[PDB]
DNA sequence: GTAGTATCATCGATAGTGATACTAC
DNA sequence: GTAGTATCACTATCGATGATACTAC
C-alpha cells in the first residue's frame, strides 16, 4: 500500500508527510514536476515545489533546474540504505560524546559525592523554647551520640537526662559529666554519680560557669541567657551543627573542664 | 560547576532542567524531600514531586521502602554507566526496526520499479545537491559501465563504492582509478589491492588536481565548486550523458593521468 | 496600596506574585510565621511555606529555623539596593560576553563574507529546451558579460544574436566568435564581419569541430547533440557556472581557435 | 563553525533558530529570496518569509522594493555592533526605572515601618542564607554599633561595607579590623587604610584563620560551613544577639588579632 | 481550473507561575 | 480547624509540520 510506504518513510527516515507522499510519486511515475506532482498526489499543489526542492537536498531526488524544474526519485536501495549508514555514524558520534560527558560528569561530581546521611537534614540550625522541646532535642542529641558528649549544666538539664545519659554511655560514647557545686545535692545515689565512681563516666564540680552547653558530636546545643524568660520556660536556645562553631564550644568547655574538681 | 553538570545533564542524558538540578542537588546533599530539594536548589516548589518521581524512574534517584518522602541520588558511577548501556541497546534496536522497514519498503516499491525503461529515462543530465549525496548517482554509472571507467577521486567521487568497481572490473571494464596521496592511506584496507597489483585495473596517486570527475563509458560526473554553497551542504554536482562532453573531461583525466604515480 | 508595591517587586525586582505578596506583608507586619502569613497575605496557606522559604534564599527574609518557622523581613532600603547591584554586574558580564561573541562571529564569517551579487541566484546549473529559452538564455549571457565571449558557433547567428553580441562589443567586451565555414555566406553584410574588419571583435572559421559553445565570463553554454532532437527541436542545452568547468571547455575553444581564419 | 555562528546568534543576540540560520546563510550567499533561503538552509520554506522579515525588522536584513523579495545581509561588523551598543541603551534605561521603582517602594514601606520601634525586635537570634546575603544583615550591625566592631573579614562578612565602617569609627566606636593577606592588596585607597595610619582605628592582616566573623557590640555574626550548601549557594550565617555567646567569639577574634601584622 | 507566489494554523515539549485536594491529627 | 502533605492547572515560547490565501494567467 502507498499508506504504508509514507508510514515507513515517515517513521524511520525522517521525512515529513508531503516528502513523504512525493518520494512514493516519484518512485511510482518516475519523472515529475511540481505541477505533475500534484495531479498525481495528495501533495497540496502550493506545497509541491518546496516539498519536492526539500526531497532534493534530502538526498531522495535528482533534479533538472529550468524554468519548470522536474524530479527523478534517487533509488530507494540507494538512499534508504545510504540513511541507514549516516545514522549509524550520527549514534556513532552521539555515542562518544555520551562517554565523555560521564567521564566529566564523574570529575565534577567527585568532590561532592557525599556517604554522610542528614537526619533532618539541610538544617543545621535550630531554634527552641519550650521545656518540652528542649528536652526532645537533647534527647535526639543524646541518642545519636557515637563518640563524645560534653556537658555543663546549670540545672534540670542533667538530672532529668540521667536516663538517656547511661543509655549513651553504654554504646561506648564517652560522657564528660561537669555541675555546679550547687546541684551536686540534686544526685543523691542516682546512676550517674554510680557510673562515676565506677569510672564508666567522667563527673566533676564547678562553682559556677557562665556559658552551660550541651555537646554531642560536632553538635552543640546552648541558651541564649534571658533570666526574665527563663521563669516563662519560653526561654530561647539554640543547636548548631557545625565542626568550628562546636570546637569553638569545646574549648570553653575544657576551659571549665581543667578547673573543676571530680566527684 | 553547577551550571556545567546541569548541562551536560541535560544534553547526553536526557534530563529536563529541574531533573539535571534535581539530581544534583540529590548527588549534593545525599538525601532530600522534596521540600528540602524546593528550598536548596532552583526547581520550583511545586514541580519537586513529578521532578523526584520523574529522576526515580529514569534510574536517577531511590526511595527507601519506608516513609517514602525521602530520595537518594544514584551514584554517577553507575547511573551513567547504566544510561549509556541501556542507551547502545535502543539504537541497536532501532537500527533493526530501520532495516526492517527499509527492506519492506523495497519490497512494497518493486511492482513500482519495472522495466518502462524504466520510468525515468532518455534524461541525459541530472543535478545532485551535497557531496555527501555523490555516491546515490555515481553507484548507478558504475553499476551499468559497460566498457571503461575512469576515477579521479576527491574522496566523496565514489565513497564507499569499491565493491562496485571490483565488480565491474569483473565484467570486462578498463579501470583507471587516480587518487589524491591523501586518499592512499585506505588500500590496506583495500580490496582493489590486490586487485590493481594483479593488473586487472589501473591505479595512480596525485598530490592535486582542480577537477576531480567519475567518468564510466558516455557519462561524466562532475561536482562544481562554490564555498558558501558547502557550509550548507549544498554544492551542486552535474550528470552528463554526452559522448562530446564527456570526451572533453577524458581529455582532462588524461592530462592528470599522465602526471600520476603508478603506485 | 500593597497591590501597587506587589506590582513593582514583580516588575523589577524578579519574585512571583505569591513571594511579592509575602514580602509585602513582612514588611507590614514585622515577624510572622507561614500560619499567620497566610491570615494577613493572599498567599495560599499551602503555599506559604516554601514562599517564604523562597524569599529567604532570595534574601528578602531571615528565618529562625524550629518546629515552627518563623520570618523576619530584610530591609527593603538593603535588599532593593543590593538586587540592583548584584543586576549591574551580570549585565556587566552578560555584556562582556556579547563582545567576545562579537569578534569570534567576525572570526568565524570572515572566510564566508560575500561580496558579488548573483543575479540569477543559487543556480549554477539551467537546462533549457526549445529555440526560445535557449535564446533569452543566451542573451542575458551576453548582456551580463563583462570580460569575454568566446563563441564557437554550428550555425545560427545572426539568429537575432548580431544584435546582442555588437552591443557587447560596444561595452568593451572582448569577442571572439568562430562559425564552421558554411556558415560564412550568412553574414555577408553582417555588422560583425563589418566589425571584424575594423577590427572590433576577432572572427574564424573552421572548417568542423565537434563541440560548439558560448562562453561568457565564466558561464559556459552547450548542447547535448540528440540526433535529432534538434529538428523538433527539443534538444537539450545545458548551462554552467563554474571557474572549473568553464575553464574546460575555453581550453577546447583554444584547441579550435588556434585553427583560424575569418578570411 | 555554522552551527557554533547559530549557537552564538541565538545566545547573544536574540535571534530565534531560524533567524539564526536565514542570517547565516544571508551572510553567505550574498543575497537570498525566501525560496532561496528554504532551499540552502534548514529554514522551513512557510517560514521563511516571516523569518526574513523578522530579520529586517531586527536590524539583520535589508530589502529592495522589489518587486521580488529579495534579501541582503547586514554587515555583521555594522549589525552587530549595534545590537551590542543599542542593548547598553536598553538595560541603562531599565536600570534607571529599577532604581525608580526602588525609591518608590521605599516611600510606600515608609508609613509601613513605623517607630515599634523594630517591627522585628526583641529577636535574638537569626539565620541568613547564602554568603552572598551576608551584608544584609551585616549592615544592621555596623549601622547600630555603639561601641566596639571586631571584624575577622573572609571577604564576604562586610563586602561593599567600607562607608558604615568609616562612619561607625566616626562615632566613637572602637574598630579593629583583622583581614587575610590575599585581601589586603585590594584596599585601595582606602578610607580604611588612611583611618589606621591617622588611628581611627586597626588593621592587621593574618595569612590563616578558620573562623571568620563580625562581632559589633553583644552581637556576632559568623557563617557555617557546607561543601553541599555552598554549591547552591545556600551557605547557612547566624547571627546571635548574647553577651555570652558573643564574649566567646571575641576570645577566638583577639587569640586572632595576637598573631596578625600591623600593616 | 491551472501554475507559483506568499502566508496561516495546529501542536507537542518545556518551563515557568497562580492555585487545590488529600489527610492525621 | 490546624498543619501540614501532595499535586494541579494554566500560560508562553518555539520549533515542527500540515494546510491556506494571493496573483498571475
Amino acid at each position: 500500500s502507498k499508506d504504508r510506504m509514507v508510514e515507513l518513510l515517515q517513521e524511520h527516515f525522517e521525512l515529513n508527510l508531503y516528502e513523504a507522499r512525493a518520494y512514493v510519486a516519484l518512485v511510482a511515475f518516475g519523472v515529475l514536476t511540481p505541477a505533475e506532482l500534484a495531479s498525481v498526489s495528495e501533495v497540496p499543489a502550493p506545497r509541491t515545489y518546496d516539498v519536492l526542492r526539500s526531497l532534493e537536498k534530502k538526498g531522495f531526488a535528482m533534479t533538472q533546474p529550468g524554468k519548470t524544474n522536474k524530479y527523478r526519485p534517487v533509488h530507494p536501495a540507494n538512499v534508504l540504505e545510504k540513511f541507514i549508514q549516516d545514522w549509524q555514524e550520527r549514534v556513532k558520534e552521539e555515542l562518544e560524546a555520551k562517554k565523555k560527558a560521564k567521564e566529566e560528569l564523574l570529575e565534577l561530581m567527585a568532590p561532592l559525592i557525599e556517604t554522610e546521611v542528614p537526619k533532618y537534614g539541610v538544617e543545621r540550625v535550630w531554634v527552641v523554647r519550650g521545656i518540652k522541646n528542649s528536652t526532645l532535642k537533647t534527647k535526639e542529641m543524646l541518642e545519636e551520640a557515637q563518640n563524645e558528649i560534653l556537658l555543663a549544666d546549670d540545672g534540670f538539664i542533667a538530672v532529668n537526662l540521667e536516663d538517656d545519659i547511661i543509655k549513651a554511655v553504654d554504646r561506648g560514647v564517652k560522657t564528660k559529666i561537669l555541675l555546679t557545686k550547687n546541684l551536686l545535692p540534686r544526685l543523691k545515689a542516682s546512676k550517674i554519680i554510680d557510673y562515676a565512681k565506677e569510672g564508666k563516666l567522667e563527673l566533676r564540680a564547678l562553682d559556677k560557669f557562665d556559658l552551660p552547653m550541651l555537646i554531642c558530636d560536632e553538635e552543640v546545643f546552648f541558651a541564649l541567657e534571658d533570666l526574665a524568660a527563663r521563669y516563662f520556660n519560653y526561654e530561647t536556645q539554640v543547636w548548631i551543627k557545625d565542626h568550628r562553631v562546636v570546637a569553638l564550644f569545646k574549648e570553653k568547655f575544657n576551659e571549665y573542664w581543667e578547673k573543676a574538681e571530680k566527684v
